[PDB]
């Protein structure tokens, strides 16, 4: 058997992040520190007397900030308050930040707060184009609607023409601020990612800052990254131990990436343990996808998805040498999860995950059969299969695993492939073919998403590229009514599955595979978040 030839490029960090030793001393310091700087924080979200538009200012800025995570209560009640209050009689940005804030948390605040600003063709009126703090507000609310808010149709277009026309000639840190959100909106973006930009880019640069807020976000920040850098440093060592760069050679080396995935999914200190279950499971079976994809012959391939289908290790020697490297990593892997959940009696749960991968595997051989058999189905065969391919079904159910509140109701809910997760899904895998069509068409691969669609429609590819992207917008604006109370199950189990769909925007970010290629877009933000501090 002669094997394709080896294409990957090598992991670009080598072994720079195997070992942290974290400085107690400081650590210890940051947290004194932090405790009294979070008690300050609590006191100005307390504040009696407040304006509404000083409100909703001082817990935009508090998220934009990353430190909201200690105020959940606080700030819930505060917007609760202020949905039940309906005041209508604000500007542009006000009442656009308080549309946005409402609608990311839950609450179902009416789209008709916009009238007041647009004229009887429900067109925004343009009278309102020199008011770039209200254009920024609105382009950044925009972002969060839902199939009943028809009325924003326009609200994007309209806020990025005229805030690409007022760009040039604005002020410092506003620019800076207007020119990223027009690359990156707030609500489509990783929160680690988007908080690193606006501490050191903007908030540090504010001439209104406030000094209280900046130092605990500062500290708050670089704390973490102490804990990040334990969790990346203890899965570095993990997968050296496991040594797949030398075994397994044919396959992607991208564990660091595969860590800033797990961080996009959640950063904070209590879903450490979830975090690095999660990265296990997302470094494996990309293993699994390459074997798949660049390596496996047919025999060897339905050899390896009917072992996983059993699960049972005496299915080792049915398989060639180099899948018995995976296959008993898979199952071991498994039984590790299973006894790091033992104590607090919820090893059960892993069999929801191991379903779900066993779902994967069988599409991923689908997949394969299709690619020799020179088959192109028709679209809604096609995202049958190629739904669970992108492995989103299995990565959300991966989240639960280590989130301590998760339950069984939580599991089951999941498991009938809920409309939010439905969208989080489609979004990766629309996004995915539209980044990868060209490429993928140049290996032969004749059942590629896009490809499908033009045979199946009988359009060109441009009017195929467009078709996914609509397909995209109407599954965000699936994710943002998913988020609306009252919730199926309790939001903190629907926000991982909100950051799988943020990851997939930032990962292909300007078309491109970010996974496969780090270099361009990945890299920046693991050098930002994991390699280099916020300067105080
Ligand atoms: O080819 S898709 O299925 O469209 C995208 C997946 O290959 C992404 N991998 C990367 C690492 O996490 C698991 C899936
Ligand atoms: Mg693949
Ligand atoms: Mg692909």
């Amino acid at each position: 058997i002669v094997r394709p030839v080896a294409d990957f490029s090598p992991s670009l960090w080598g072994d720079q992040f195997l070992s942290f030793s974290i400085k107690n001393q400081v650590a210890e310091k940051y947290a004194k520190e932090i405790e009294a700087l979070k008690e300050q924080t609590r006191n100005m979200l307390l504040a009696t007397g407040m304006k509404l538009a000083d409100t909703l200012n001082l817990i935009d800025t508090i998220e934009r900030l990353g430190i909201s995570y200690h105020f959940e209560k606080e700030i819930d009640d505060i917007l609760d308050q202020i949905y039940n209050q309906n005041s209508n009689c604000n500007d542009l940005c006000t009442s656009a930040l308080q549309f946005r804030l409402l609608r990311q948390h839950g609450f179902n605040i009416s789209p008709e707060i916009f009238s007041k600003f647009q004229d009887e063709n429900g067109k925004f009126k343009e009278s309102l184009a020199s008011d770039v703090l209200g254009l920024l507000n609105l382009y950044e609310a925009s972002h969060v609607r839902t199939h009943a808010d028809d009325i924003l149709e326009d609200a994007l277009a309209f806020s990025t023409i005229h805030l690409e026309s007022a760009a040039p000639h604005l002020k410092s840190p506003l620019r800076e601020q207007v020119t990223h959100a027009l690359e990156q909106c707030l609500h489509k973006g990783v929160p680690r990612v988007e908080t690193r930009f606006f501490i050191s880019s903007i908030y540090d640069k504010e001439q209104s800052k406030n000094n209280v807020l900046l130092r605990f976000a500062k500290l708050d920040f670089n704390l973490l990254q102490m804990l990040h850098k334990q969790e990346l440093a203890q899965v570095s060592r993990w997968w050296k131990d496991l040594d797949f760069v030398t075994t397994l050679p044919y396959a992607r080396d991208r564990v660091v990436e595969c860590y800033f995935w797990a961080l996009g999914v959640y950063f904070e200190p209590q879903y450490s343990q979830a975090r690095v279950m999660l990265v296990k499971t997302i470094s494996m079976i990309s293993i699994v996808d390459d074997t798949f994809d660049a390596y496996g012959t047919v025999k060897e391939l339905e050899a390896y998805t009917d072992a996983i289908q059993r699960w049972d290790i005496n299915e080792i020697d049915r398989l060639p040498d180099y899948m018995k490297i995976s296959y008993k990593a898979i199952l071991d892997l498994y039984k590790d999860y299973e006894k790091e959940l033992s104590s607090a009696g919820r090893s059960h749960i892993v069999c929801h995950a191991i379903e779900r991968m066993k779902e994967v595997v069988r599409n991923y051989n689908v997949e394969s059969t299709w690619f020799i058999e020179g088959y192109t189905p028709p679209v809604s065969e096609y995202l049958s299969n190629a739904l669970a391919t992108t492995t989103y079904y299995y990565l959300a159910t991966t989240s639960y695993l280590g989130m301590k509140s998760a339950t069984e109701q939580d599991f089951e809910w999941l498991s009938k492939n809920p409309k939010i997760l439905e969208a989080s899904v489609i979004i990766c895998r629309v996004i995915d073919d539209t980044a990868t069509y060209e490429v993928e068409k140049s290996r032969g691969q004749i059942a590629t998403g896009i490809e499908c669609c033009m045979r199946d429609y009988g359009i060109s590819t441009k009017e195929a590229m467009a078709k996914f992207q609509n397909m995209a917008e109407t599954a965000w604006k699936d994710i943002n009514e998913g988020l609306l109370r009252p919730t199926p199950v309790s939001t903190e189990f629907l926000t991982p599955i909100l950051n799988l769909a943020r990851i997939v925007e930032v990962t292909y970010i300007h078309n491109l595979d970010g996974y496969t290629h780090p270099e361009k877009v990945l890299k920046p933000h693991i050098i930002n978040l994991l390699v280099d501090s916020i300067k105080i």
